[PDB]
């Protein structure tokens, strides 16, 4: 019984949206194959209840999805059950835009028109890519794209798998790109969670140690990737980075995760300094060569 | 688990579309203790536009409107009728034949008029009241969902009851009564159909008889006395009692033919299920089962119409 009880009426439409979609959907065969017309499709539903299941939902309000065949079968692809996608985003209310589900597995972000025509435009290319990479690279992971009708106001987004864990804690955070200089401001760097950038992350002197194991997938990941990114003339994407450190945790176990719900998790080394979870990847891409060669050496190098 | 709503008219796939999403909307609601004033004015209405998916069985674009679910929920659940198999007998399969049957006989779909659904909002509150006060035991049809669906522009709007029949038990005889002082009987066109809807005079030639046996007679004829004055009180008229009579044996004959040809228990029902049904007495001449209820309730007054057509009723059976 879900009440689609949120903070917020949008929120409750949210739940409901992605609720009813992934149900119409389960009626709904798979494919053979994806077909360009699911490149320009959707689903609108438009409701009008009057005098009734008024306590949580507004009684009139639009629900559209975009592409939902693309977007079923990114999910597929990236390994994730549809029943577990509506699970998170409806068994209770996503939390504090850039919202997360209840079990921090999946951000939802409010994006813009002009982002929702930029995701349009590169569709069929990414999920081709996502295809030829059977599911593993460091790019986003589109898991849903929506447009919301409330109050006679629409809301853009997408919700993608998160960067970070769901369950471990993160103790850094560094947007990176790579150019120039950047740096965390004065209001910004006295926060709870700071989001440090490139010349804050050199003038630390922090590495990653994940050994030359992990460093070889994850070079060989990150150029593909840029390299796809450049080729769509795509660019001022970040690196986004966290860092879970282990012991501070201790003040079921410490470091312990499951790699293939937390994806983009990767384990200190045997012979590094501390002790640590380190999470690794490209955010940002909704907007050339000299962005990404430059961009993927910075980051060959923290490494 | 898949449904597809696949069905001859798009019509009916909007139909099962609208069922399965009005139940399971329902699902994540409440069951309120008890109903309120405005659960009698409400409703429900979906919208749909697809473009480019989900188009094989389901028109593109369509809209389902339900009228006062909060109302037929429970009055569903005061005819023992769970939402699941109420959901499943619509959904599973395309509803045949207007006046279509669920796949599985257990549910009628009529067809009806903009007038009819102002009717039944009408009587709604106090006929609500009255099958909470005869515990769901009556006569009268009983009544599961009410609906408007769009299709190309256009309403269609319909009404889902109870099957008066059985759902597994043939019926081999039909009339349709009324008691009135007019002449009525079947037309020629009608008597040469495959099941004829008989009416008040073909009865009377036939010198047909039911016989029930007295203490089904007795509960029968207290439902009918409460279900007209009720009728008359609501200034409802020209309603019918439909009456189907099933032949055992002729029944048990048919059965044996249709494995024979495809070669190449015991006339009873459950009374929770076929509502309407009653043996013939111990000592009737040939073993039968009977179907009776009111239909059609949506110089001579409703009081007339409802005493004339109490004593034609009570002098059908013995
Ligand atoms: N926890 C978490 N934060 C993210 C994720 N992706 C982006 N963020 C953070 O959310 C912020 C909001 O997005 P932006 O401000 O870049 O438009 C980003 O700057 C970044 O710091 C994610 O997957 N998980
Ligand atoms: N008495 C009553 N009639 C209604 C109500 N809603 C719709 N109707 C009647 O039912 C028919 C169809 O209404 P519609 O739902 O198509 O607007 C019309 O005759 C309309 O007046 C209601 O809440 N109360
Ligand atoms: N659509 C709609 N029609 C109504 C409503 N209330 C009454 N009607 C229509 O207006 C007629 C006159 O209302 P009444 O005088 O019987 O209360 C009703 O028989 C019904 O056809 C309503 O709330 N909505
Ligand atoms: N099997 C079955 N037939 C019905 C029921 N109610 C009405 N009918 C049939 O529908 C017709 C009467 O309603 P009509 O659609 O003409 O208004 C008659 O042919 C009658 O036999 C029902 O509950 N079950
Ligand atoms: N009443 C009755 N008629 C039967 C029985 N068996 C066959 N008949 C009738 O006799 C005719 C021949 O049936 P058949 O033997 O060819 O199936 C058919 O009209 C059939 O309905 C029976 O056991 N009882």
């Amino acid at each position: 019984v879900k009440l689609f009880r949120a903070s917020e009426p949008i929120l409750s439409v949210l739940m409901w949206g992605v609720n009813h979609t992934i149900n119409e959907l389960s009626n709904v065969p798979v494919p053979v194959m994806l077909m360009p017309d699911d490149f320009k499709a959707y689903s609108k539903i438009k409701v009008d209840n009057h005098l009734f299941n008024k306590e949580n939902l507004p009684s009139r309000f639009k629900f559209k999805e975009y592409c939902p065949m693309v977007f079923r079968n990114l999910r597929e692809r990236f390994g994730i059950d549809d029943q577990d996608y509506q699970n998170s985003v409806t068994r209770s209310a996503p939390i504090n835009r850039f919202l997360t589900t209840y079990d921090r597995r999946f951000v939802i972000k409010t994006v813009s028109s002009e982002d929702v025509a930029e995701m349009h435009n590169i569709l069929k290319k990414y999920h081709q890519f996502i295809v030829e990479c059977h599911g593993n690279t460091l790019l986003p992971q589109f898991l849903g794209m929506y447009r919301l009708t409330v109050d006679g106001v629409e809301t853009y987004m997408v919700v993608m798998r998160n960067v970070f864990s769901h369950r471990l804690t993160v103790h850094r955070k560094y947007d990176l790109k790579g150019s120039v200089a950047r740096e965390a401001s004065d209001k910004e760097k006295a926060k709870d969670l700071p989001t440090f950038k490139d010349n804050d992350f050199l003038n630390e002197g922090q590495k990653l140690h994940v050994g030359e194991e992990s460093k070889k997938n994850f070079l060989e990941k990150l150029k593909r990737d840029v390299e796809f990114l450049a080729q769509l003339k795509i660019m001022d994407y970040s690196l986004l980075v966290g860092i879970h450190d282990v012991d501070r945790a201790e003040q079921f176990g410490p470091g312990e995760f499951d790699p293939s719900v937390d994806v983009y998790a990767m384990k200190s080394h045997e012979s590094s300094p501390k002790k640590e979870v380190y999470f690794m990847a490209i955010i940002d891409i909704l907007t050339p060569e000299q962005y990404s060669k430059r961009f993927n050496e910075f980051m060959s190098n923290i490494l």
